[PDB]
């Protein structure tokens, strides 16, 4: 398919392999559910740009690790700091603010996905931060964790990926697939 070739020539190889591993590891094949393949790569790259923002060792990356190793690091962070173990695996831990962070990338408005994720949490201790493909963002207690410039970089990247998909006439099915 067109989407698979585009994902491979758009994102960096480390990201593509981690996305492939994470999808097969949960029974989905990147060569078929190509829209979910693009979205796993996007979520991965956004998470890595986020963790790059801030100081050197501010964020402990949870996403991208294998399941049991990811939970190993959460349990370790929990017994280290004293925070409660979330029931669902988050994406980061903020050592500066002492909180796990769930990062989301949606194509249906910051209000809809923020509302869904906040209801999914049902344990309000986990900080939530949503980006969209339209430049908009919404975050818990309006606390956006990073400075304006890092978030603006993430947003720019998201919009460049959106235009690249449309240039290949892939954007439409991708926006309707979420
Ligand atoms: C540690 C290693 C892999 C890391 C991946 C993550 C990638 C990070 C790299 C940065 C630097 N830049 C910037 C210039 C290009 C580049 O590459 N960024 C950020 C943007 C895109 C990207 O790629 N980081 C961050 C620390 C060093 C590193 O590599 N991962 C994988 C999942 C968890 C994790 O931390 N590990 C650990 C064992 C297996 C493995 O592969
Ligand atoms: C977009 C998506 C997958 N929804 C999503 N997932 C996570 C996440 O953490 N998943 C933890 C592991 N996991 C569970 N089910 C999974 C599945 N079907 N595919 C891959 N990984 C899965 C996010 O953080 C996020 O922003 N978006
Ligand atoms: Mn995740
Ligand atoms: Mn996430």
């Amino acid at each position: 398919s067109h989407m698979e070739d585009f994902v491979r020539q758009c994102f960096n190889p480390m990201i593509v392999e981690l996305a492939e591993k994470a999808m097969k590891e949960y029974g989905e094949d990147p060569k078929i559910e190509t829209n979910k393949f693009a979205a796993t790569c996007t979520h991965l790259e956004v998470c890595f740009m986020y963790s790059d923002g801030g100081s050197k060792h501010r964020f402990e990356i949870i996403e991208g690790r294998d399941r049991i190793m990811a939970w190993t690091v959460v349990n370790s962070i929990c017994n280290t700091t004293g925070v409660e173990k979330p029931k669902f695996l988050p994406d980061l831990y903020d050592y500066k603010e002492n909180r796990f962070i769930e990062i989301g990338v949606t194509r249906r408005e910051v209000h809809i996905y923020y509302l869904e994720k906040a209801n999914k949490i049902k344990s309000e201790k986990t900080h939530i931060h949503i980006f969209s493909f339209t430049g908009e963002e919404m975050a818990t207690k309006a606390d956006y964790t990073l400075d304006e410039e890092s978030r603006a970089r993430i947003k720019t990247r998201l919009f460049t990926i959106r235009q690249e998909m449309a240039s290949r006439s892939l954007w439409d099915s991708f926006r309707q697939s979420e």
